[PDB]
């Protein structure tokens, strides 16, 4: 409670602070979050009195906080040299560094404290000392710069010359990345301070051929500064290398042209710049700078998409300005489709092909697009989100480049299956959707506008959800999930009908006529579960992935055969557990009277010794028996009337799979279901 | 080649080249099909008065449009030599013709500061106050609509800005389709003299200073962030400027003033009734060591998703830190996940999303190949999600999805889960994910080069993901080094099947034979052998190796093969059992009838030979009847049949697979 009262040292009311200690108070109590002590806080205030009042009570001036800084190293920042006088007699070393390396002397340089700089110099400060930081920091080649380098980057022109002339500072010292003070100097935005520090460093021997960020020579940071004075000052040096290139291969002259700098280019050419680092005239001409055009003539990428391959080769070929990491041109040739706002165009994000949805910089829907995308990057069935880039007035959200709408995809593949072949494709597309929407739901978003033009297919026939511009965080309103699940219902019928019924016809039908439009009992059941998912929605989608709809025909036949191989079915044991589940209590199904709807020959041949009864038990027994012997050669005749046996039984008995499914779902006999 | 000698000549400045060419019959309206440029266009962009004139004697259209829609007249507004504007004016239908983005010749003179053409187009009917009419896609994002004034203001053209407001009746508060006025454009020119002088000239004329620009920032707010007190003071001369207006992020002009270390600028917004508590201003001044501003006020939620790193990610979000582009990061042990070759990997915040961030020196060769590879991997669902990179100008920060556990940790946490001989579905799931990821990585053209359990990650939902592309390479350069990844996968197979009990590091010291011999079963031995001896899409096919078949599936396959007609009738010369016998060494199931319990054996003979067929037939028959009530005693000696046959004949599944691998009987294999 009484060490809460160090609040009093920042109210600057000295008269409480005396009482604090007498009442019982620790003057070295360090607040545990960042390490702040009273003396620490006192010296950042420049309060001559509080320094005196609590060194009177033993606050250590070599006490380190989280960052490693002592009140002495901080006193170099406030720059009042009387507080340096008050705690110097009690410091072990005037050249003590914090964990990033900053000394009292170096902090005087950063903050331009010119008379605090003076006291520490002839008091033993190491003028040329490079900074010692942490080991994680030194294998990234960080640290090592000097007070000179510090004064140069903070424009403290006064500090630089005092350091260079009164105190023998190494002008061409480098830090752990080879940066000299010259480099630090050329990143101050103020042009006057830059120019003066540069001459003050050049006249004394600073290496004018040094490298900094992005392998840029000083001369290159000068042209990219658009500051002709710096250029002429650096080219007054014999040993300047005018055709040095940066990381991306550009020379000082090339960029000078690119940025439409007439005089700056005119001067690099007039001083022996290499004119063949590129097509120089063509850049000036595209810049509508015909005065340079006149002066300068006097001296493999592979796209991945097939559909868009040829256009993305054209967009790679042409020149375009970059919007951050993105290369784009608004032209019909690169337009993929029309959106509410701005179309979606092809683009190049970090040299990768992408689709680009465009919003107004402040568009609420663009907000919601990026919010949802940013929460979905783990959702493997959501379009890959590369990132967004702003023009300052158009938000470019960049997405993976898919090949086809779901609707286009179905149209191109409508002829793929023979009219009654297993539709493996529908199962996969809808299953990805079921995953995509379920994971989207778990991440807290609901799509709100599911429809085939929002589902895209890639070069690998993966299906992906998209267009989150209308999504909503659903925690606020939890019943709103159920729209996605209804749309998913229509999407099941939409995809199973191979696209032959337009989505807009389905969105106008009632729930019942959509169920009625289903081609089989599996699909009818799945749609029904989507239209009535329960107020307890939770993760209903993940469970429906076990619906027989998703069982291959082989798996449904394997499961009928396995249920029919249970001991109590073959022995027709009516009071067994298995047959009490399947046929209890007395019938209006397709397999009532089933023995009277099998070909008369296969039937009686199959009575290879009473006979087969009209129980469902024996029909499973039947399917089991015929499954085991279909390919034996005494039955080659019978193999040909049945055709594929799975297809045979499902078509003569459309409700069979569903019926055995329903009766065994939460029983020990679920073990016979296929694996999911 | 007639008109491509003519288009060579119009830029050779060769006056007499172009004369013959044209008379000879060259088309003076020829448009190069890339961008639409005509000779007349190039002549006017060039400022060659002589060539423009000669190309009108031969009928060049001054209203001919190139790709953006610009005519040679509209281009003449840019070069700004009024002599060619006079030469093409009698032949333009309208002095106010726009290109497809809305630009008129008048607006172009404004943009390029060509003041003497600006006058020429004034007295010839130019619409000074025209807003730009642009494309449909551009206007549904509210782009376009800007004016000549807005153009001159944004390009510092002090000379052009004064003539539009005084001599030519320009609307000072005209607005664009985004509500930006000329004031907003003016305050974005980098030059301080040019900016400061243009700002005075539009405030005195009636520009509304309570407008919005980029990021909903008011003119006053762009002034603070300019750190230019002079600008601040002139907008501060209008009483109804609203000083407590808030931007996109809820910040006021006064809030930014302290944050940016602006003693003089802040002292002034307070003296103008700025709302002092939109955040703790004194805490920001003191954090900045600006004891001179602490002395002036002197006088007057987020949910982390990770569990393992959740509490630390709550602490990192809570504190203040500067941003590096989109990244919030603090270098401290408390936020350290692990240490790498260069710089450690720390927790971070990328666009307010939790992320792990690997750090390199700005120029590191290694940081390159990680970023090259990560950038190519976004379609790879089993490579860790790559958020983006940010450079501080001397450290490249690579930002990744935040997983919960290394594979070695994950196996350790689940080591006590399984009873000592249970089917290891976990091992199959982890390895297949690895198999997909390395195969998809290889298909994208990269090889990982340092596969090891510490580079494989497991997330909160027990999925596996690859990481550490810092030593990756584009493998076309050396297509053999692919086989380093495949060997590591071999070791990784044994490592995971041994549940983490044998260190990788022991595994790296064993010989190939010591890894094969150390394997618990024939599936694992065979799979590893193929990774050490492959034949560039080999990984995807091995996902169908019986190693990845469940025990039920393996027993299901032998039962099914054991049901082929020519096995049950022992048709000796049929194709199925011609495929089944070699040459080959001896197997554990030669003489197999003498390794079944005498009771089960005898019960089932009611002529089982040592053929492999009748063992498959045996498997098939017993599988069908095990559970009947006459066979309860026999059900009890065999137990679970799949485990029984695999333990009594450890080389059976591999053997049947190999003999049927690329035959029609491949159909009995489980579907993969
Ligand atoms: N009286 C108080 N009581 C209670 N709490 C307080 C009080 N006062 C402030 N607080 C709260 O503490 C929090 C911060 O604690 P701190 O200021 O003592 O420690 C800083 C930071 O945490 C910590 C590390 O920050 P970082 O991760 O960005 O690390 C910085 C950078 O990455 C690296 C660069 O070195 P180099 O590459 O140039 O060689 O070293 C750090 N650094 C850069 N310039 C520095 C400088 N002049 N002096 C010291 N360190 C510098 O060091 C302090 N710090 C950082 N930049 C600073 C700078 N320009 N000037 C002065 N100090 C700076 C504050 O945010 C605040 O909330
Ligand atoms: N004589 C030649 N013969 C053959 N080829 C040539 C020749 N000269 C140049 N080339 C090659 O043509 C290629 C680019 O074509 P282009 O310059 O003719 O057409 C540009 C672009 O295509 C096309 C669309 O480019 P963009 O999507 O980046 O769109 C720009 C902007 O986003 C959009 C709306 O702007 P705003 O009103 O919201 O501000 O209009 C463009 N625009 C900007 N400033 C413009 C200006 N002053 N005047 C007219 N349009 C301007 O418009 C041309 N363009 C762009 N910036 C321009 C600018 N500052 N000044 C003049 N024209 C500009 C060049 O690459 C070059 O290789
Ligand atoms: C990645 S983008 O989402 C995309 S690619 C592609 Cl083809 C289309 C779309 C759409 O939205 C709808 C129009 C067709
Ligand atoms: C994306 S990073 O690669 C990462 S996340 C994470 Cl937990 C760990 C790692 C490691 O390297 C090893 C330590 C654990």
């Amino acid at each position: 409670l009484e060490e809460m009262l160090t609040q009093a040292v920042q109210e600057a009311d000295i008269e409480q602070v005396r009482q604090l200690l007498e009442r019982g108070a620790d003057a070295n109590f360090q607040e545990e979050e960042w390490g702040w002590s009273p003396l620490h806080s006192a010296v950042q205030m420049d309060s001559e009195d509080l320094v005196a009042l609590l060194l009177k009570h033993g606050a250590d001036p070599c006490l380190r906080k989280r960052n490693g800084a002592t009140p002495f190293i901080i006193a170099g920042i406030t720059g009042n040299v009387r507080l340096l006088q008050l705690l110097l007699p009690n410091v072990e070393d005037v050249n003590e560094c914090d964990v990033n390396g900053f000394t009292a002397f170096m902090e005087a340089a950063v903050y331009g404290r010119v008379e605090a700089l003076r006291f520490l110099y002839e008091n033993g400060a190491d003028v040329n000392m490079h900074r010692k930081t942490k080991q994680d920091q030194e294998r990234i080649r960080k640290g090592g710069a000097t007070a000179l380098m510090d004064a140069a980057e903070k424009g403290h022109v006064g500090v630089v010359t005092i350091l260079l002339h009164a105190m023998k500072a190494e002008v061409d010292a480098r830090d752990n990345m080879g940066r000299n003070a010259l480099v630090y100097a050329l990143l101050n935005p103020d042009d006057g301070k830059a120019k003066a520090i540069t001459r003050l460093l050049l006249d004394h021997g600073a290496d004018v051929n040094v490298r900094g960020e992005g392998s840029k020579t000083p001369l290159i940071l000068a042209v990219e500064r658009k500051n002709l004075d710096l250029v002429q000052m650096l080219l007054e040096q014999e040993q300047i290398e005018v055709n040095d290139t940066d990381r991306e291969g550009k020379t000082a002259l090339l960029l000078a042209v690119e940025l439409r700098l007439e005089e700056i280019a005119k001067l690099l050419c007039h001083r022996g710049a290499s004119t063949n680092c590129g097509d120089l005239v063509a850049i000036a001409r595209r810049n509508y700078d015909s005065d340079l055009v006149k002066f300068l003539r006097l001296h493999n990428w592979k796209p991945q998409s097939s559909r868009w391959g040829e256009a993305l080769k054209h967009l790679h070929r042409i020149w375009r300005p970059m919007i951050g990491k993105l290369k784009i041109f608004i032209d019909e040739e690169y337009k993929i489709a029309d959106t509410a706002e701005g179309g979606i165009y092809l683009g190049l994000y970090e040299d990768q092909e992408v689709a680009v949805k465009r919003f107004s910089e402040g568009s609420t829907r663009g907000q919601q697009e990026v919010s949802c995308l940013q929460s979905s990057r783990a959702n493997d069935n959501v379009v890959t989100f590369y990132g967004s880039e702003s023009d300052g007035s158009c938000l470019h959200v960049c997405l993976a480049l898919c090949e086809y709408t779901l609707q286009e995809h179905l149209a191109n593949h409508r002829g793929d299956a023979v009219p009654n072949e297993e539709d493996e494709s529908a199962r996969n597309i809808l299953s990805s959707l079921f995953k995509a929407i379920g994971e989207l739901h778990r991440s807290g978003y609901s799509h709100q506008d599911l429809q085939p033009q929002n589902i895209l297919i890639d070069s690998k026939n993966g299906t992906f959800l998209a267009d989150f511009d209308k999504s909503i965080k659903w925690a606020e309103d939890p019943q709103k999930i159920k729209r996605d699940l209804e749309a998913l219902g229509l999407l099941v019928l939409y995809v199973v009908k191979k696209g032959d019924i337009s989505f807009e016809t389905l969105k106008n039908q009632s729930f019942e006529e959509v169920i009625q439009g289903s081609p089989d009992e599996e699909t009818r059941d799945l749609i029904h579960h989507l239209f009535h998912p329960g107020d307890n929605v939770e993760d209903r989608l993940s469970s429906l992935l076990a619906h027989p709809f998703f069982w291959s025909w082989e798996s449904r036949y394997r499961t009928l055969r396995d249920v029919g191989n249970e001991s109590d079915i073959k022995t027709r044991n009516q009071n067994s557990r298995i047959l009490q589940l399947l046929q209890p209590g007395t019938l209006s199904t397709s397999f009532a009277q089933w023995t009277t709807k099998i070909d008369s020959f296969v039937m009686e041949e199959m009575n290879a010794y009473n006979l087969y009864q009209d129980t469902l038990g024996d029909l499973l027994k039947f399917i089991r028996n015929l499954g085991e012997h279909i390919n034996e050669q005494k039955n080659k005749k019978m193999k040909s009337i049945i055709g594929e046996p799975s297809q045979y039984f499902q078509e003569k008995f459309p409700d069979l799979v569903m019926y055995v499914y329903t009766k065994l779902q939460n029983t020990e006999y679920m073990k016979h279901f296929p694996k999911t």
